[PDB]
């Protein structure tokens, strides 16, 4: 295998004086050699404080040169980084670190108060005490490089109840990186300038963006806070070659690009990648119109990384498997061998091979639901298009079944979201009748505007929606319950209105 | 890990009806699904005949759809293919199969007589008895897929005394393929049409060309016999996207392209790759002038596959390490830690990691000379250019040392090869004086022409060669002893003239 540490180590020998990390904000740059030296010193220092291989260390911080150093430091030492969204509640993080039987928690954030106070036996470490603006606090001699095994735990990332801790084995790193090469077209070389828009607590943010940038002997441009025009300036100033960004980021960037024109020079940008299954047609339309480079839509999971893709996508929902991947669509709640007839909907399952997680930390029931007989079960519904591509319909858990009929709220949400006066819409099935459940739309109006159940129904009737798909009821609301990091709490909304 | 068989298996699920193998000669095409079915049937059939996993099977055949089937069949069964240049002597092949304690030999070639007659206990199998023009002889039920281990032997390839049998472990396949992606820029997709110019008994021919083509869900175009204009027609007719070819092939192709013009449409060709360390400037010049696509010079070995490269090369001798690779230049005949001062010549050594061979079959002395402390020793001399790239000088074994001075015959050969009237030149050091050895040129004249020691000396004196580098003596010959498959027997030549 080639571990993260090895990939970065090897890169450093090939390009020791090339720029690894650029923070144009802080006027900060570090070469590959310089980035190693800090990874080594922060490593030795943690090791001098008692930290040993295989011990789990929480990391809770916004993106920064300093957290990159700390994370690779931890990995280099041998410890297992558990990367947590800093947007979680104090209560939630404290609980996850408690449940994770974690040895320490590297933080930058009162959240510190909470950890102490949860009972958890985790030594609270402030990121600024380890490294500041790329400058580490050094003490102790250099340390061993511990032996790493292919199935051994390497990194922990959390899913989208509470988030589950997916364990990423050592042998997963390489294909978690190289799919950026086989699917997206990135190649080895110092031409590589990669914009760090994706957060580091997400597997794409970490493997596909940070580690890929360094392992191809390129440069990772750190972004602490996303501002659309600022980011487009970075593309121009840094000669950015690729960006991987969220649907929301791209909408921002496309419109700023449009309301710029050839004001900004974006020619260096050859790759614009995104997980755009949930991306509305209109945004995608603006992406092709107003941003340069080859566009690649990508489908993946925390659990198995990349499973599908499309170069130059027409819709955001249909994609095909790439290198490393093997995929099936099976009857919902059936065995991994129950393939569906072509054109019938089912669950997307992907082979659980090198890139796959080895289980959810301390949750073997969840694991046995998800890893069956060598497959990973996405919980996503899909259909095989006549063109031989996979169309993603929505989550199994959001699927409304009304009068014995599969209805996917995301479809309806895409239609309703275009209705004049609508700012947000979530479609849910109410425990009810006609039967099983009834299609219900919950809609927030634009600032100042009214909405009408009647007018929205009229709008739907003029749309493409098949009859049975149309909402039977409308609730107009000032707000949707969003404390799963935005993400709507579909379950909790149902409770609120029923 | 992802083994050859797995890479091809997975591809077949993603692209079952896409064309895997095209033989435009025989008007033959096979989809990925169809190629699996024959691999399975030839597998079961060999297994029904007694063949078991880990048993070594010799393969001696020119390139063809049929040998591709047989080789993958053997691999799929579990047997270990030992691929041998069909241009070797009957005596030599019989001896290698004897030494290789090989269970059977799949052949297409009197060579059959010799094997029987060498004592060797190897069941002689004619390729036409297993599969004919893509059509296999089937019998027996389908068979198990045997368990494969990362360090377990997978394939045997022979070096350039007699050829040594380098054992290629299961875990080597992936990076032996994916360097075509990280260095050369190939990406996954059915756009991939790969021209099979390289022979299948060479690791590039096999991993970088055949397996890469199929594993990226593309098409391998079979070429039984290389004809320059024919091959350029194939590019046009088949929409070839990449070719990997020898220096000799490219010279042919460039001149045929030139003596064609836009007669031939070559636009589909995006990648022209070559191992061009020994490639003369003039040929390279014609390659950039007359062939399209990005040109990539690549350095590699049977033992460790790809170790260096250059996009858009200016000379053929200077290259830089890519993804997977780690490299050093050490003092000749010294420890792997004896790095040289920058600008001093030494031996190129490359880290022995996933892609590396695990040893030479039945030759542990040779192995211990070659695999030391985690490195693979190339036996090639190199220098680090001030630009931070590796300049390959020539083999350690051809290096002439005259008056305590390193002289590389390939350099002198490149100069002398341009001298009017010279068809071939080999430079050797004669056991002699001034001292140690004396630089001697052996030159074959062009058909009908004379050569003069005096005129060649005059030519050299007008060249770039530093004084001490100039040949002290000239032997004009009608022929150079070439029975190491062309390749000159430098040792044997020395004997002839001394
Ligand atoms: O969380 C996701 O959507 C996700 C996770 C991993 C990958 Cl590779 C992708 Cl393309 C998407
Ligand atoms: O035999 C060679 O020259 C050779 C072997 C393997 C590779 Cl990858 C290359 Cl680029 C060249």
């Amino acid at each position: 295998m080639q571990t993260v540490n090895e990939m970065l180590r090897r890169a450093a020998t090939r390009a020791p004086d090339h720029c690894a990390l650029a923070v144009p904000a802080r006027g900060l740059r570090l070469t590959h050699a310089e980035l190693r030296a800090r990874v080594e010193a922060v490593a030795a220092r943690l090791h001098a404080d008692g930290l040993r291989p295989q011990q789990r260390v929480a990391v809770v911080a916004p993106n920064s040169a300093d957290v990159v150093i700390a994370i690779l430091a931890l990995h280099r030492l041998g410890a297992v980084p558990a990367l947590l969204n800093p947007r979680l509640k104090s209560a939630e993080l404290a609980e996850l670190i408690k449940r994770g039987e974690m040895t320490a928690a590297v933080i930058a954030v009162q959240v510190a108060d909470a950890i102490f106070q949860s009972g958890s036996g985790a030594r609270i470490i402030f990121l600024g005490d380890l490294v500041r603006d790329g400058e580490p606090y050094s003490y102790g001699p250099p340390i061993e490089d511990p032996q790493r095994e292919p199935a051994q735990p390497a990194f922990i990332f959390y899913t989208s109840g509470l988030p589950k801790a997916a364990i990423i084995p050592q042998r997963a790193a390489e294909s978690r990186v190289l799919f950026m090469s086989t699917q997206v077209g990135l190649r080895h070389g110092r031409h590589n300038v990669v914009l760090g828009l994706m957060p580091l607590y997400h597997v794409v943010g970490f493997f596909a963006v940070l580690v890929a940038a360094l392992a191809l002997d390129g440069t990772y441009v750190v972004v602490e806070e996303f501002r659309p025009v600022d980011a487009l300036q970075l593309v121009q100033q840094e000669q950015v070659t690729s960006l991987f960004a969220t649907p929301t980021h791209l909408d921002a960037l496309a419109a700023a690009a449009a309301h710029a024109g050839s004001s900004l020079k974006l020619d260096s940008l050859r790759h614009v990648t995104f997980a755009g299954a949930t991306m509305p047609d209109a945004v995608l339309e603006t992406v092709h119109q107003h941003l340069p480079g080859e566009k690649v839509n990508a489908y993946g999971t925390t659990e198995a990384m990349n499973s599908l893709y499309m170069r130059q996508p027409k819709t955001g929902t249909e994609m095909a498997p790439g290198f490393f991947s093997e995929v099936r669509i099976v009857r919902i709640g059936g065995g991994v061998d129950e393939i569906v007839a072509n054109g019938e909907e089912g669950e997307l399952i992907v082979a659980a091979s090198d890139s796959a997680f080895v289980g959810y930390l301390n949750q073997p029931q969840a694991t046995a639901e998800k890893l069956q007989d060598g497959w990973y079960r996405t919980s996503d519904v899909a259909v095989w298009t006549p063109e031989g591509t996979v169309r993603i319909l929505g989550r199994v858990d959001d699927m409304i079944i009304s009068g014995g009929e599969n209805i996917h709220p995301s479809e309806i949400e895409r239609v309703l979201g275009t209705a004049p006066g609508v700012t947000e819409v979530v479609v849910i099935g109410l425990a009810d009748q006609r039967w099983g459940q009834s299609v219900t739309a919950c809609v927030v109006p634009r600032l100042g505007e009214t909405l009408s159940a009647d007018a929205l129904d009229t709008f739907c009737r003029s749309s493409e929606l098949a009859d049975f798909k149309r909402p039977k009821r409308y609730f107009i609301l000032d707000q949707l319950p969003k404390n799963a990091l935005n993400k709507v709490l579909r379950r909790q909304l149902v409770q609120q209105v029923s």
